[PDB]
């Protein structure tokens, strides 16, 4: 597995990537943020594992950036691996309460704090949580930046198939999308789990492939 990697979005924003193994497929690459805010750091969803957790946060650490807070845009390993490690640190985690509650019935450590209601912000003016329904999960939510202009989409922004619908609800997904279409068109860059990161153009994507899934109702390099 390659190493975690760390890379600059915007002025205090950083995608940070990590890997996991997909059985005879290959590496598939997860995007989360690092955000610094009044000089304190926030994870826009963890790592996998708690390496890889642990070298992120001591990464910004070492260099002087206290890490404040972790949210989780949804309960798969992908955005909640490292929630045990920051629980045992003392470092604040955050998902929301259908979240938690998926996790406890996973059997998985759960955020030592939740939040419920369409918006939630985690830093006042500045980082904002957005719950636009249920789509490629029932609890998957979304990480605005408004200073920015960034949107974390995680799992939901799906531009090119919907993929694993193993947790996925097709009937709500293209009301949800609709619904984070109309509240972030203004969004200059749009940061999905896997895909490349885009414009506010994934949200029309997405919407389209969910509309299109209900009806027919790693990566795919098939063609
Ligand atoms: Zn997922």
């Amino acid at each position: 597995l390659p190493d975690l990697k760390i890379e600059k979005l915007d002025e205090g924003v950083y995608v940070h990537t990590s890997f996991e193994e997909v059985n005879g497929w290959g590496v598939v690459p997860k995007h989360g943020l690092v955000v610094l805010v009044n000089a304190e750091a926030y994870l826009i969803d963890t790592p996998f594992t708690a390496k890889d957790t642990e070298k992120l946060v001591t990464w910004f650490v070492e260099r002087g950036y206290k890490i404040k807070g972790s949210i989780s845009s949804h309960f798969h390993s992908d955005s909640t691996g490292g929630i045990e490690w920051l629980n045992s640190r003392s470092i604040p985690t955050y998902a929301s309460e259908l979240t938690n509650e998926l996790l406890k019935k996973d059997g998985k450590v759960q955020a030592t704090n939740s939040f419920s209601g369409v918006n939630y912000w985690l830093v006042k003016n500045k980082i904002e949580v957005f719950y636009p329904g249920p789509g490629h999960t029932p609890d998957n939510v979304v990480v605005w930046l408004p200073e920015r202009k960034i949107l974390f989409g995680g799992g939901f922004i799906k531009p090119y198939g919907l993929g694993n619908l193993g947790d996925a609800n097709i009937e709500a997904w293209p009301k949800s999308a609709k619904l984070l279409k109309s509240k972030y068109g203004k969004a200059k860059l749009v940061v999905p789990s896997h895909s490349e990161v885009g414009d506010a153009s994934l949200l029309k994507l997405t919407l389209e492939q969910a509309v299109k899934g209900l009806n027919e109702s790693h990566p795919q390099f098939e063609k």
